[PDB]
């Protein structure tokens, strides 16, 4: 139900290997580690969650873009991208995070739909 | 009253010495010359019309990104970006570039 | 082997049924009709063209934005929406052409991939 | 040296009156607070810091979309828009606003 896709926009192409972490907020506060995973070869990362496991909540997705870059040999701006929201407050929706990225500039676009 | 600002996302810079045409559409369906400059060191280009001249129709502005993104050694995507709108009227027409995407909005203010 | 996809920012949904209209700049310096659709219940536009016809040459896609906003009971800033760009000039690819839609600003993105 | 501007996509105009709070990253690893403020009627925030006070270090720039939205009546999806990173040197981050979507942008110079 949590779908991640990363696009290159300095290359035209789907951004491989990118560093995706995702957290819950807790009942204290705090950021509680929830899944993580690397994005394919079309820059999309599935299978995080589950219906089940997916709760009402807010949670954070962060997304490694400074590995991504340095790794092309690329100084960025942006030590990461975090995308925050509250999750599934009149119940379960299918969510999709994009982000497309440049060295100084993201941008970041959220699509929900209702299965 | 119109105003363009360009932006460069890969460098972090303003988008400098941008060529800009600007056309208005005619009484029958085709786009006359109107206006046209090159962005400055802080990638904006004033100055292309007066409150007289400005009047209501339906204008495009054409910003010549390819011809910028072969200077800094870098294939692009798009021929050029085209904005075409119907024109309180301030207008600041904002464009933020990178060699496949480019974003571009309006601020209108009074 | 040319795809476009609409997206609405102010929804968080694809954006269904807008009119996608394709030309191609023919020898004389004229635009010439190459396909049109309509966007579909995922925001995508499919089966326009096929690799034979698919030629080298400069291209137009032109999404009718304003029509979109205008059913919404919103009075948009863009006449429309278009992307120009040189296809094929180093052989075949598959192109993506993505728009993302607000009201008083749009982004394009193309993700060009090697079949 | 440190310039914050938000613009509103869907209404064209300059996000205005939209808090903003600045953090630095600490000795241990905490963020402690460094500056704030809310954007002006041109959808800037000047002033936060000063050129002897603003060190090299790690900085996390967070602006408050959720609530300019609801302000607006409009749902939006994120909690807020935060941009990190590490910090010649003038810095503008600019941030372009949608319900569902934002973009953050530095322009960088000297």
């Amino acid at each position: 139900m949590l779908m991640v896709k990363v696009l290159d926009a300095v290359r035209g192409s789907p951004a491989i290997n990118v560093a995706v972490h995702v957290f819950r907020k807790a009942a204290d506060d705090t950021w509680e580690p929830f899944a993580s995973g690397k994005t394919s070869e079309s820059g999309e990362l599935h299978g995080l969650t589950t219906e089940e496991e997916f709760v009402e909540g807010i949670y954070k997705v962060e997304i490694d873009t400074k590995s991504y870059w340095k790794a092309l040999g690329i100084s960025p701006f942006h030590e990461h991208a975090e995308v925050v929201f509250t999750a599934n407050d009149s119940g379960p929706r299918r969510y999709t995070i994009a982000a497309l990225l440049s060295p100084y500039s993201y941008s970041t676009t959220a699509v929900v739909t209702n299965p």
